[PDB]
């Protein structure tokens, strides 16, 4: 009844709280939402457009462009047609987004007007890379890529091959591969060391074959993970009753770098001591059919009862077995 | 007979089925073709000029413009020379694309038509920038990736520095090289554990001498990996007869980071039973010319007889020895 | 007192000096400063706005535009409107950016005037894709990513589990995940090998549980990093007294894949025989409320003397446990 | 005077041959170089130019456009100021580019007209996306990055802790990290099994520290790696005397993340058994200044000679301790 560390869909249940302070670009433009980003670029455009407008209607003020927008024979005006605030506003969003209609177009006759749609121009262009690229960032960056690994919803303790064993069954939802796959699990409890120091959670390593390489593994079809419970496991001197009783958490892990979005990948889940089923195995989900093998994905979590399955623990039974030798 | 779990390609021979649900952008976005990602693309574009052209045609309708649409002194329409649908439209397109041409020119007369011009501008910006970010997306994450690993068409088993080995020949197709390069081999088959359990396919560890790090290669010119056959090799009891009658299937892996895609490799294939050759030997590859090296690939699959080979298995080899000493 | 190899936030303390040669684009590209990156592009627009300007303006000049830029019934200008130099300028700039508001036109006359807008309109194009790339290199590959990871700023010296322990606390400052995070250390100091030779600084390996994997780490909340004292670590001889004398380094490494950047990180940190603070522990961080688990960073760095630790050398602690046993 | 399989600069020395057939975009993008490639894009624009030219030239042809290109009260030109072919193919580019002078201006008049300037700016558009991905497919993906690692020119063989060792420097020639760097090295030599087999160039590992990991290097200054001599070694019977005979080669592998170009990279280098320096040992390249470290790299490559050497093989070395015990 103590708590979940790790939910059953991979996320973590810690809050981090009273964090100190310091005082990046591209981290911070993935962490921010379309709608707001996409707001945030439009506001580019018009603060610039605006601002530049308001220049270019300065200057036609100043040069008594308002009164003669058109010109004439004597009098040649620095940006043609602007006659006001609103057409000076259209030559700078006509000039920076290149769509250059002409009513309004910019003459040889002030210096400073030439410089001006200059810098709007290559301030127009240093914007739109910046659009381009941050959109580029937050789409090739999405934070919610759809989970591509599956843990089944229960973890199970049997016999295989003259040995108690926990098991759980991971799988691939798409036909894309998993390039270096390999697996992990801990156990999640408090503990006390003997020394009297308390740590709220322990995380003890449960053997899935590492020092063999065997925790690495071939995921084409589920597949079956298992710990063989002996000398070193933490799960050694658990029994089925224990098991109803023990408060203790099992996190499992699939790493692996995705063929599908071409980033390394961390797969997790949680099995609650209540969440493991003593005596159980998986129903099998794969089958050939004449010219080729199929997996139904239906049975991915189902399992059946195998009643030989010994209840006590795997210490009791290594224990039984010397007490039954020299007697 | 039983059949192929992965083709001698690398592909896959499994296909799922009853999966469950979810109800991502980057992954639908690389996963769609060409033609409908461009078609997809162009009716974007479509639909948005459509959109705008018959917003400035009501806008026009509304306003008398139609009846008058180069204006006078009178009377100045909210866009000039947009006389109809179809004048509308152009405006729409020449603003989007900013191609711009300015006869349909937006004028100052309409806060309504300047604002729907300053929405438009921004809309086919962000259409634009969508539409260059998806473009690398399916650029720079390709689905055919042409093989840049080769593996030998038969396995063998010979004799080499005093033990019978299981053997297969792997190579660079590329000039450029693999990066952390390692192998991988999995004797594939069904098989009852003593507890009555049913695997329809286990996945049994062929050892390439991972635990000594010789699983890791440095891939130049081809270069033939081995699997020595002992106690431990799940290969150990197996005869040349035993070869021809067995119903077995041995994949094989080549992981890597190569340096030409820059993206993380699993290379793959398979051997059957029937496709290893027993008492056989590849043909070198690999020649020395005066100055410098050359392979010649012709060679690479090809492989001769060594009669010498003991037929009986590794199993019968080591206990012979033992039968052979003690008398 | 002799110096830090590695500084608390992970900066190296070493300068390189005489270095030889070489005689690339990508690296170059993210090296330089944005203000000098943006300077140069604005610079690249000036200068081809600034050649093609000449360019029609010595056309202008040969054919006789500049006395008839509008031309008439027997005459055509190569450009219509070139009066000038600022006018030929300003017809480059609104052909390159494509702003094009028409005032300034080209016309069919003159194939060197009509190649020049091609040429042009390609490089105005080449320059644009060169701006758009280079501003996402820089974008995507920044040098001053935020650290995502802590380090305490002391290690310790304490017994756990019966064994006297080199002990270090890592986080991460984000709720992202590190992908096959794993740690190391070293402890760096000068050493004169039997045969004379002087190493200015050794770096020997502190062992953090390589052999079992076990310096692989799942990372949610803060965790304690061991280092077991024993007859294989350096640190086997030194007791709380010779920490006050002895002049050494201790470097604290943490790689991994950050979920966040997706790009593999090296957090790095260092404690002098000064920072080690023997017999104490850190202060618990993490906190179970009803529903949830929590993280206190406040207590990260703080540490608590267990009086009760041995102030021996663990070597002493061995020999002293086989001296009391014999006797 | 065999030959060299990888040269100094770590490029290899084997060409291939003979290689069979298949019947990607992005590989043979960036494997194409930069004149060619900008040839071919500048190509693209020209054909679209002409055949869009080519197509509005025909319309106005048949329109009747040639002959009437301003049109008047009782007819409208398909696309305004078309006048011959010269035109169209301003028209093709202005609208293509977007630059849209508007001198040629299309007009209401034919759907057909309208249909390709929808046409032209949808592929105006695609080609443009094109170009800024190829572009930044060859940017961010060089073939030519500067080698950001050093190994030394020279291996020696000298004594260090009682122990015979092979040992070469490697240094990194930036500020910039490498991430979890390991290094490999391997004796090239062909060799006969003792079953007759022919191995033109075998590849036999040299024990770096792999099993301890060791091999693991935390890179700042630079390292001399070191290969103890042992039975294991390869180099067990090798004595100094032997080396200015026997024909062999040693590969020496750097591998790692490297922090700038942020791409796994592979540093590769060769060490003749001629440029194999007996009873030798490196000149340090590290100094102390007061407040800082400092590494100069003039003596990066230097060596000093070790009289008191033992010029016989480690195995005469081991062999004569065991002489000298048992008498
Ligand atoms: C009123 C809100 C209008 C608006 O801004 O919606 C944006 C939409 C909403 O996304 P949202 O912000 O909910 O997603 P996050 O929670 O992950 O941030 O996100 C797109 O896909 C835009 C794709 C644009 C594709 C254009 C080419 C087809
Ligand atoms: C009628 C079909 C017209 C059309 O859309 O063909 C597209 C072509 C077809 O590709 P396809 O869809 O067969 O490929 P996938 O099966 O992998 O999806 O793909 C390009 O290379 C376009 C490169 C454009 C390069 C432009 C600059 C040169
Ligand atoms: C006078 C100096 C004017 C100017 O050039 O400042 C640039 C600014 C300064 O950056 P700085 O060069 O200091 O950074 P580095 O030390 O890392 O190189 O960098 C931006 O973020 C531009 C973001 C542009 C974003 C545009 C869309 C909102
Ligand atoms: C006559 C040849 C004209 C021409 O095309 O030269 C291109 C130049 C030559 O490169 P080259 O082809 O020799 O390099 P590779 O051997 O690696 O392919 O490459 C650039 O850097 C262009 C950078 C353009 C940067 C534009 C913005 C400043
Ligand atoms: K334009
Ligand atoms: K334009
Ligand atoms: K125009
Ligand atoms: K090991
Ligand atoms: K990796
Ligand atoms: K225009």
């Amino acid at each position: 009844c103590r708590n979940r560390f790790v939910k059953k869909n991979g996320q973590c249940n810690v809050e981090f709280t009273n964090m100190d302070d310091k005082p990046d670009m591209f981290t911070t433009c993935v962490d921010i939402r379309w709608r707001y980003m996409l707001l945030l670029f439009s506001l580019a455009f018009l603060v610039s457009w605006l601002l530049f407008g308001l220049i270019f209607w300065l200057i036609a003020l100043i040069h008594g462009d308002l009164e003669n927008p058109g010109g004439d024979d004597t009098f040649k005006p620095c940006v043609l047609q602007v006659n006001g605030f609103v057409a000076a506003f259209l030559f700078s969003i006509e000039t920076q987004t290149t769509i250059g209609y002409g009513f309004r177009c910019v003459t040889e006759e002030c210096p400073l007007a030439v410089f001006m749609v200059v810098v709007q121009s290559i301030v127009g262009c240093i914007i739109d890379s910046f659009m381009i690229g941050a959109i580029m960032a937050k789409m090739a960056r999405p934070k919610k890529r759809a989970q591509t690994l599956l843990f089944s919803h229960n973890a199970v303790v049997a016999m295989r091959d003259g040995k108690l064993c926990l098991m759980w069954r991971v799988g691939n939802l798409r036909k894309s591969h998993i390039v270096e796959a390999h697996v992990r699990a801990q156990l999640i409890k408090p503990r006390i060391t003997e020394e009297g120091e308390y740590i709220p959670l322990d995380q003890i390593d449960i053997d899935v074959g590492f020092d063999k390489g065997l925790d690495r593994i071939f995921l084409v079809s589920p597949i079956t993970i298992l710990h063989e419970i002996n000398e070193d496991s933490p799960l050694f001197g658990i029994s089925r009753q224990d098991l109803e009783t023990d408060d203790f958490e099992i996190v499992v892990i699939l790493e692996g770098m995705v063929e599908a979005t071409a980033m390394t990948t961390q797969a997790r889940s949680s099995y609650l001591a209540s969440e493991i089923l003593w005596g159980h195995r998986f129903e099998p989900v794969l089958f050939e059919e004449k010219n080729q093998y199929k997996v139904d994905y239906s049975h991915f979590h189902k399992t059946y009862e195998v009643p030989s399955t010994p209840r006590c623990s795997a210490k009791d039974l290594v224990e039984n077995k010397f007490l039954l030798s020299n007697s």
